[PDB]
């Protein structure tokens, strides 16, 4: 088999460091070799060199080679998949509208690089914040690609929710089922427990029937909402290993398909005729599975109660608003 | 199966951070669950809490549980294997003798903790430097354990050597064979290419019959000998992902066996019957394989030419000297009490 070419942007950063090694260890593509494309910006070149030296020093049998560069063409040329980790951070005194705007330029350019140089089959996983909107913008500016080529990462939030709920219930994570993260990141993200069940002492029950209302519809979302901050406070730096784990998990599912019964939250271009009443035109986290051909599908059969309907409508509205901010910013530049 | 209990010392550091996640992901023990004992010192506990929050946030199916602690009993109780990453760093102005000395105390204490609380079957992989001597000291002070419970990590150096030689020859690492790292770490380490073969375009040859003498017996060791320093130069911090990869690799081989034809350099208590003329009484890197029962064996049949004999003898002498320094330091402290 020919090596799979895998792009990681922001490669010199903490996520890039772990992600590149984990992929080079064989965990993503199985027996197939990987050829890493490692992109970062000019001031990061020494850290990038250091990364390459440690990759070399692992003598990884799955590593066919690597590009380590500041050059977009070399980074994007003939790639099979991409982890778009890099993004513009919020600068002091800026608000979310600024974050969306500054990143819209980056992701327009990235969409252009993808279309121009990547394989038409490239699977692009958008991680850098604001991910849903960055993904929409890249897709809109990738002329020779299609919606199937794009998704955004919501699995970190899903995994956080599963551990929180399992710990609250005093059961194993494997014994909790059908927790879903819908919509956007940020304030409007829907951490949905209304489908969720758990097993214990031979009984399967709904989480919402056992846990306190005050926990489910207040305390729980605050915990999920402040988790990253809490880690930053303790660590001195933002999360790295846990988003990396989720990123590989998402991409591996996207490459080979999901397991029987598995439901993975994934941000995708909204499918026309999805069963949950979401309007096409944004990238929206849905409960998904992936078939053996590597195609993502929204999982059918979940229920939308009044609470969930309102939450879904609110995050939908939020996504269309972010998109309008991004596109208006780009249009003003034109 | 009951979960395997795995100790990582210095767990809040970068190695512990990556190692804990890699192990929790299922890479070490396969389908079996793991329970992580994560030991560090009080000032590091907030960083350790951050680590455990990230472990939680991975929702790892293989992770049965964990304890983050500063307490030796909680850390060592009933463990199945240990990654001894923590060590005392070199202080400004110190020389290697002082590094050996400061660590002798730590590793005496650690050997005592292992003997007191770990399972009799515990596999202890010593990583923190100076690792061969730290390993010998821990073993000497682990009264209820045996030489078979202890080894030290030389696979980072082996992996460096494979990549360097493969790149020099313009082949893949899989097409190079029988590179060995013998003896101690530090200046006396023996990066041996005299056994090595490589296959290129269906032709198999000895590496030393193709590469220049100047490369093999000068340039090559200079690159391998200074590599750690060069990554610190570029990274601003010591290596982390690469020793972690080597550590998992060593422990996984030690637990479940090596593959056909596979030869892994491993620091082990010198076996009395070894075929390479090394004296018992230190921990020495040898070319090893591991059987399906998890027993390490020195690989027989390698050749010791005059060059290699001299290198082996020098690193042997070096190891006995480090041991003397460590035991003397401990003795002087006891005397002072």
């Amino acid at each position: 088999s020919e090596a799979a070419h895998v792009l990681i942007t922001g490669a010199a950063g903490q996520i890039g460091y772990i992600l590149s090694h984990w992929i080079a260890s064989g965990e993503l593509y199985g027996d197939r070799q990987v050829y890493l494309h490692l992109l970062d910006i000019p001031p990061a070149m020494n850290r990038l060199t250091a990364l390459t030296m440690e990759l070399e020093d692992c003598a990884f049998p799955h590593l066919a080679g690597f590009v380590a560069t500041t050059d977009p063409k070399a980074a994007f040329k003939d790639i099979d998949c991409a982890f778009l980790v890099a993004s513009m951070p919020l600068k002091p005194g800026q608000v979310r509208a600024d974050l969306i705007s500054s990143n819209s330029v980056i992701f327009k350019n990235t969409g252009e690089y993808l279309s121009k140089w990547a394989k038409p089959s490239v699977k692009v996983l958008v991680i850098g914040n604001p991910d849903n909107t960055n993904c929409e913008i890249a897709m809109l500016h990738a002329k020779n690609l299609k919606p199937e080529n794009f998704s955004s990462l919501s699995m970190l939030d899903q995994n956080r929710a599963y551990y929180e709920v399992a710990s609250k219930l005093g059961v194993d994570v494997k014994d909790v089922h059908d927790i879903i993260v819908w919509g956007n990141h940020g304030e409007s993200m829907v951490a949905d427990l209304t489908q969720a069940t758990f097993t214990k002492e031979g009984k399967t029950q709904k989480v919402v029937d056992v846990l306190d209302h005050d926990y489910v519809f207040d305390t729980f979302f605050k915990k999920i909402g402040h988790r990253a901050w809490d880690i930053l406070e303790h660590r001195g730096f933002t999360s790295a290993a846990s988003p990396t784990k989720a990123a590989i998990q998402h991409m591996k599912a996207w490459l080979f398909g999901t397991a029987p019964g598995e439901v993975l939250s994934m941000g995708i271009p909204v499918p026309e005729g999805n069963p949950y009443g979401i309007k096409p035109g944004v990238v929206f986290s849905f409960p998904c599975n992936v078939d053996k051909e590597g195609k993502i599908h929204v999982v059918e059969g979940f229920k939308v109660n009044d609470w969930l309907r309102e939450k879904l409508d609110f995050t939908e509205k939020d996504l269309f608003h972010e998109k309008e901010i991004a596109l208006n910013h780009l249009a003003q530049l034109e």
